[PDB]
């Protein structure tokens, strides 16, 4: 309405104009704050640089460590260092009202002097374990008690009227604010009920303290993975005590789901007939939000226009005002634009006083601050205290708030105001920038197929329907797959599942000698045609095996959950990276598979191209049923040659998927043959038999080595030399250097070592710890490994179940006792009672190159942890195995990483991240060493090993005459 | 500007006085067209396309390719009568009868005559004789006519003369037809052959006064043809009859002229000289292209018509001296001619024109009319074969020059890759080169070569003497061999300095290949003579050889510099993954003697520049070869222990290197079994082994080339030869199998045999040998009983003489009767024996050309497009070569390898190989802290 933007834009004008040459306090460039913020904004180098010193600092403990950094990030002592120190100090100070709860109480009294009320945080989030959930939630109930004694003397802050022990007559003088994530460590949306579960046990604790001095809670909003978490938390506490109105929830504007959750809300409100407050902010994770949800293949949550956010903003704090009689409003913004908008809004829908309040963060947007308090009156700081390792993400939050390019407070007071277009109606700035923003062989550029999302109610419900679809499938005779037909065999197997090995899924038929001999002879007749079928062609009979798959993900990924016991994100995406092979791999073909003219000499035309090798054996493990089986098969089959797949025989009806698949999308009678069968009865016959060229095998090393050596001979007739593709495992280390961010290291560490149940090639099985931090970060990998529970995969709150089957099962408690001998046990989970093939996640300290549980791979959840002298001992012991597949590092010094980069030698290392979970394309997967024979899935090499090259060299004059052709010398 | 206006004028007197490609091609395959069935198919085929061809066209060949054979008689009688009635507008008769008779109804019109027998490329010696007596055959038919032939019409002079001055009998004759061996790599050997046959056919030219005239040919034999042309001239000085042509399209021709014009002065002697402008301008631009030679012709059509006028003028003022022809259809050109004599006031007993028998009748006496004195160049022979080798413009093209003239890319800062350059014979200097170079060799025999391990010399108390095996007498020198304990220290070497050359940066490793490139090229004649003594190299195979190891060297180093820089794999933000490539560690190089510097170079400097440290054995008995290595990284400063020789006998040390914990990567060339024996030996784990052994493997071929019935002859015998025969047939690329089509079969192995019977077995240092001694005595005792179960198997059809005396001869052998069942047919000799096999159709041609268990090279010639489709397809092999020798592959243009039992896949020279000998790694780094990661450039954002 353009009466009321008038009136807000000239409002926002006379604000402009009586706090003109003012500046926030965290601008000051006579302050070393003040100087390093203009730094920042002017160099975006610098300002990466900066605030990456600002995290590593308090791991800075030694004089060695604090000038190494220095010179590694920005290339006596002792004050030399307290300058330094105090001025990291003082970065961390300028946003906080305390490091103690009296500090803060006391500060907190000094701001009411000031006319400022305040909400009060305790610094923390993302907590690591229940013991620090119960120090985060004693901190509120001491904060609470000192408090409870201290109102009663407090006058209320001036306002016209009501009761003046309340603040502006009606506002309770206590109010707090309590993070989610900080009360429970494995809170996720994958267990979507036991994270509500156990952060609303801690928050009522915290809250019926609150309700005894009658004061004011509101719960912040994190990260988008715990929006729908936090909501219901919110919900379920109100409806327990739905006569207290002082419960307030912070609704994030930025988020595109922002329009629907308030609109949600605020009919929940009046079909339950209760009263809610809102803390309406814009958000504060922008930055993450948009690389989290691109990494890990999931949409973005939030707007990417910032007019958009503001727009939202008003139109949301419209909404709230129009329904100010079921929902109190805490404008919390520090945006001139915003404040007035609300200001104006309120007044024209005639809103009581009473009904909504002006927020700020303390040590923010001075200036503005002042304006609200002298206009309106009712100005709320929010005020945290703490120390400043639990309080980092909170203080990197407001370094990169007042130094964004799109921050209001940075275009207000670090550059110069161009008002008419800061005070402009949002919905307008929308409308203008939405209208200014607006591969080959036809085929879109590949991207990695979108993960599960249990941010989404119709995914978390997806899988226990699924599963149980699963269910009523059980019992069917899985037969083999040969020259496009059906055939049965007397010999099955059980296939059951690990978890509960009572449970039988179904039977699979076994290939004799015979069998076997007859798919590789189909295999064999097919080879020619399918040599000779266009390579485009061949792609795409990969890409309709991918959308046949895409089709039945959830189906698909059931069906892993019971018969290898992969978690549900696990089982998904194996099945995403399956598509992945498909979809990357037929874009690979179609590349190479055009012939490329070499050379440039006249007279002459020289084209180099590739050709298949024949029939190809592919031997998958049962870890990534579908991922690897897939991957290697659909290689091999769009390169040209043709196909006898042989599952593990624990996986065999996830084998049968791979049918399935191809049969939907047509494939060509013999091109794709499933032969499971006993590996005593047809393994060796598989490998040595003289029609087969090419051997793609995923396994152990000593099977891998096998298959190797039997693969060398040529036997009479055999064509070919045999070409092995060979991956054989990992003794994989991951290393926390002394910088390390232990609080990023310990969860990676745990799903590096525990994800699956540690089956997995790429697993950590070795933690190796710098002495510096060695007690520090054991200490939190043993409290968070504690609250973590052990069983069934089917449901998502066990975070490991049980491994493959009974043999691999007795294989790693043979192993685990061998390394409880060598070191000493740091942890031994429960398991539950009963069936099911269940082996305890288990610590061990203590150990050393030498110890056959620092050599050996394990491959279930037995984790060493060796302890080093310095970074030195710790890249030597890294290298110390006869394996080399992945490793990972821990490290915030340049120096550190660029000699890991250089002497980690392992076929994919990951920096600062878990290191398992490779994606196509992105992470190339595989090494060398005893891991493998160099060959890397998912990449740009990959398909060459599996064709052989031809040159075809014309002459092409005549008489004395040539053509000539365009790239001629 | 005085002679210019009247050149004008002279010319302006005289201007008053895809369906057609296919048509071409079709004109010259037809004389290949034997049987009704091979007429109907190139007749479907040459006019089969629907969209480019008339509607006639188009249907005809539908209805030939659907009637088959059975429509051939009717579709043979009315092309060939039509096609020998044009023919007959090119060439005046194919016997003497209807020759004379048309030479006649010439002179009757106003034209002298030059003749000229067209035929089918000299092959053979009896190719020769029969080209040769037809020269003598004409010269009889003319002298027992040119009594009762009327001279042209003259000013004077004698009437019995044409215009009063010239002999009525004229011919000229191609110089390269006398001799088909015609090469300057035997230069004198190539004069003496021509000059031979040409100084039978002088003499009956001279019986009846006659005039001789030696065409001009291709660069490549320009020098031998003037040297012919002065040996000749000099044994009869008197003779005034003896004329030259000289192409103004060379650069030389200047020089050449010029020095010509003086030796006679000097030797008091007249010459005459044709003039012309050149006929292989396109042959000359790609050939010197291909080899990276001085391109010998000039590249602005202006340069050459500017070129002969300056040369014209020279030989008109030069007139006493030099009688001259102008050949050319140029107005401009003849206009010049006839103005610039004119205003010199050269005698016209001094200067005639000359013009083809084929210009059109108007445009030929239109000419006559201004000219007076024109002769005819008058091809003769068969009609059919005949025909299928068959204002601003009066500019003075000077002006033309200066005015065309005047109108008138590499990575890591380096040029783009080239082919080092080929020798050239046509230089005096690169012919002078290898008799000294190799006598400077003879001066260093009977040292003694160590072992090199870790950057130093040293000897062991074994030693095997080399040897040439042309004259196994001649020790070239003694070689150390190393136990298994020299070889492990070399391993120890190479593992030791593996870590500090790992850690070299890329750009620096190529850079030792570089200057190891340079050292080579500093030292090309004396490296290729080496192995002319050593192994029994020829000529141009040692230079060659050398060559393609400088090659390697510089491809290798560009590969790495590509290589050698990590690149940002997928594009999610928050995230860096760079995938690049590392070495393995120590590679074992097992080299073969047959391309001993070559592929020795290529497979270690591959692994050295890729990161990995070598031990390298060469085969022993070219291990002075072997040693040329050490010379060369030595030069170039490479590091202690990167580069170990290591000779040994294989029966000491060959399993011991191959099986040792400390090798991950083993490069082989060499035989099948040794080749898969080191697979299998190679495939084991040891204990304390590092990595499992990659394997670049290439082990041989059994390779065939095929000819379709409708191949060119002229070029598919001698292909074929070389092929087969080259390099006594030791390379894993030769031919050792031709497989030809039933129609053109006799033909085809009559001069095949016949052209084989031409060339000579002897020492390799002797250049006019075609080919010499194979290996060594093992090699030749080998091969020998191949050659008798061969000649069990099918039948003998060649079996050259060798020399007598000492050196491992084996006859140059050629047999028939040959089919894949056959031992010949199917195992690899490595020696010059050549098995032919009769294919009744090309069906069968490929089957057969597939049914080894070999698949490194093949060659086709054919000019039937579906064929060669068929071929590309079908006749999988690692190199497959259409209408060319299936041998010398280059670096870049020809990558070499096949798979089957020919190697693992591996293409040596190419984009692929050093790849092979590295191995991937990824790093990946989170690069979000704390809520927010630096934007890269490359983000999807
Ligand atoms: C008292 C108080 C409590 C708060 N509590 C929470 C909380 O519990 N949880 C939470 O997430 N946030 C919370 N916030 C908000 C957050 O901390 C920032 O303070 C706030 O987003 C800044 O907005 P603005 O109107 O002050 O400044 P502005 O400069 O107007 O707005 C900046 C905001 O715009 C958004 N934005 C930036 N770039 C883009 C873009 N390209 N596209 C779309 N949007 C963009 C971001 O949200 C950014 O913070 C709170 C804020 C206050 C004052
Ligand atoms: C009677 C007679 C005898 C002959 N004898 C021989 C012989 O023994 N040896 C021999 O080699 N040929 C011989 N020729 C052919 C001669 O050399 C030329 O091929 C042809 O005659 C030139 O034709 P032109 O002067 O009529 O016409 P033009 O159009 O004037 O001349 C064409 C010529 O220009 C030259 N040319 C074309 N393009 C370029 C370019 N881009 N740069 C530089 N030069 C270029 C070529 O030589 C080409 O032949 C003979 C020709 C005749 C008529
Ligand atoms: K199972
Ligand atoms: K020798």
């Amino acid at each position: 309405n353009s009466e009321l933007n008038t009136k807000i834009v000239n409002r926002g004008k006379e604000f402009f104009g009586s706090i003109s040459g003012e500046k926030p306090s965290l601008f000051n460039k006579g302050a070393w704050m003040g100087k390093a913020m203009d730094w920042s904004m002017q160099n975006e180098q610098f300002k990466i640089q900066m605030f990456r010193f600002v995290d590593v600092f308090p791991s800075l403990t030694t004089s060695k460590l604090l000038t190494e950094h220095i010179r590694e990030y920005f290339g006596g002592g002792a004050v030399l260092n307290k300058v330094l120190t105090s001025n990291i100090e003082e970065m961390a100070r300028q946003f906080i009202v305390g490091e103690t709860t009296k500090e803060a109480v006391k500060n907190l009294e000094k701001l009411r002097k000031d006319g400022f009320a305040a909400v009060v945080d305790v610094l923390g989030e993302a907590t690591l374990s229940e013991e620090e959930a119960e120090v985060y939630t004693n901190t509120y109930l001491e904060l609470l008690e000192a408090l409870k004694k201290e109102q009663g003397s407090w006058k209320g802050l001036p306002g016209k009227g009501g009761d003046p022990g309340l603040d502006w007559g009606h506002a309770p003088k206590v109010n707090i604010a309590v993070k989610p994530t900080a009360l429970f460590c494995l809170a996720n949306p994958q267990d979507f009920e036991g994270s509500v579960v156990a952060i609303l046990d801690r928050m009522r604790r915290i809250f019926k303290k609150v309700m005894e001095l009658n004061g004011f809670l509101c719960i912040d909003m994190e990260s988008y993975r715990h929006k729908e978490i936090i909501l219901e938390v919110f919900r379920r506490l109100k409806l327990e005590y739905r006569d207290y109105p002082h419960l307030g929830i912070v609704l994030q504007a930025y988020l595109k789901d922002n329009d629907k959750d308030l609109d949600d809300l605020l009919a929940w409100a009046k079909e339950h007939k209760v009263q809610i407050s809102v803390r309406l902010v814009k958000g504060a994770y922008w930055d993450y939000e948009t690389v989290k949800a691109k990494q890990n293949d999931w949409e973005v949550p939030v707007w990417t226009i910032k007019a958009e956010s503001d727009a939202a903003y008003e139109r949301q704090a419209r909404k709230i005002l129009e329904n100010h009689q079921i929902c109190h409003f805490a404008c919390a913004s520090h945006n001139i634009r915003t404040i007035s908008a609300v200001m104006e809004m309120a007044r024209e829908l005639n809103v009581p006083e009473d009904r909504y309040e002006f927020q700020v963060l303390y040590g923010m947007a001075e200036p503005v601050r002042k304006g609200i308090l002298k206009v309106a009156g009712r100005i709320r700081l929010y005020a945290p205290y703490g120390n400043m390792v639990p309080g980092m993400g909170y203080l990197v939050r407001r370094l990169l708030e007042n130094t964004a390019n799109e921050s209001f407070l940075r275009q207000s007071f670090a550059e110069d105001a161009q008002i008419e277009r800061l005070l402009e109606d949002p919905a307008v700035t929308v409308e203008r920038e939405r209208a200014a923003r607006a591969g080959l062989g036809g085929l879109p550029p590949f991207n990695n197929e979108a993960m599960v999302d249990f941010t989404r109610a119709d995914h978390r419900a997806a899988f226990p329907k699924h599963i149980a679809q699963v269910r009523t499938q059980l019992g069917k005779t899985y037969p083999l797959f040969i020259n496009g037909k059906e055939v049965r065999t007397n010999d099955l197997i059980p296939t059951v599942n690990p978890n509960k090995p009572s449970e039988v899924l179904g039977q699979i038929c076994q290939a004799g000698t015979t069998e076997v001999g007859d798919a590789i002879a189909a295999a064999k007749a097919a080879f020619p045609a399918w040599r000779d079928t266009d390579p485009r062609t061949r792609a795409e009979y990969l890409l309709k095996a991918a959308q046949a798959a895409r089709k039945r993900l959830f189906e698909l990924s059931a069906w892993q959950v019971l018969e290898i016991g992969k978690q549900w994100d696990q089982a998904y995406a194996d099945v995403t990276e399956a598509i992945d092979f498909l979809e990357y791999y037929a874009r690979e073909m179609i590349r190479l598979g055009q012939p490329q003219r070499v050379g440039h000499a006249p007279g002459e035309l020289n084209h180099y191209f590739y050709e298949p090798k024949g029939v190809a054996a592919v031997i998958a493990p049962w870890n990534f049923p579908l991922a690897i089986s897939m991957g290697m098969a659909s290689a091999a089959i769009v390169t040209g040659n043709c196909v006898v797949f042989k599952p593990s025989g624990i996986t065999s009806i996830i084998g049968w998927h791979l049918v399935e698949l191809f049969r939907e999308a047509g494939l060509p009678e013999g091109v794709f043959n499933f032969t499971p069968g006993r590996g005593s009865v047809m393994g060796d016959y598989l490998v040595d038999h003289p029609d087969i060229s090419l051997i793609a095998f995923t396994g152990s090393m000593e099977t891998g080595l096998r298959i190797i050596e039997r693969a060398a001979k040529v036997h009479p007739g055999q064509a070919n030399v045999k070409k092995i593709i060979s991956e054989m495992g990992g003794k994989n280390a991951i290393i926390i250097d002394d910088d390390a961010d232990l609080d990023e290291a310990v969860p990676h560490v745990l799903y590096s070592a525990f994800g699956f149940q540690g089956q997995k090639c790429s697993a950590c099985s070795r933690v190796i710890v710098l002495d510096a931090v060695y007690d520090k970060f054991i200490e939190r990998l043993v409290s968070m490994a504690k609250a973590t529970k052990v069983g069934p995969s089917e449901d998502p709150a066990n975070y490991m179940g049980a491994v493959a089957d009974d043999k691999a099962m007795k294989s790693i408690k043979e192993y685990a006792e061998i390394g409880k001998r060598e070191g000493h046990v740091l942890y031994e989970s429960p398991v539950p009672a009963g069936e099911g093939y269940f082996v305890p996640m288990t610590i061990i300290g203590g150990i050393k190159p030498e110890h056959r549980i620092a050599q050996e791979e394990i491959f279930g959840p037995v984790l060493a942890v060796m302890r080093a002298k310095d970074f030195d001992q710790a890249i030597e012991w890294a290298n110390s195995t006869q394996f080399a597949l992945t490793g990972g590092i821990f490290s915030r010094s340049p120096e550190h990483l660029a000699k890991a980069r250089r002497e980690f030698r392992v076929g994919n290392l990951y920096i600062n991240r878990n290191n398992t979970g490779a994606l196509v394309e992105r992470q190339p997967f595989g090494g060398a060493r005893m891991s493998g024979v160099g060959t890397k899935a998912g990449g740009p090499d990959y398909l060459l090993h599996f064709m052989d090259p031809r040159v075809v060299t014309e002459n092409t004059m005549r008489r004395g005459f040539a053509p000539i052709e365009e790239d001629d010398d």
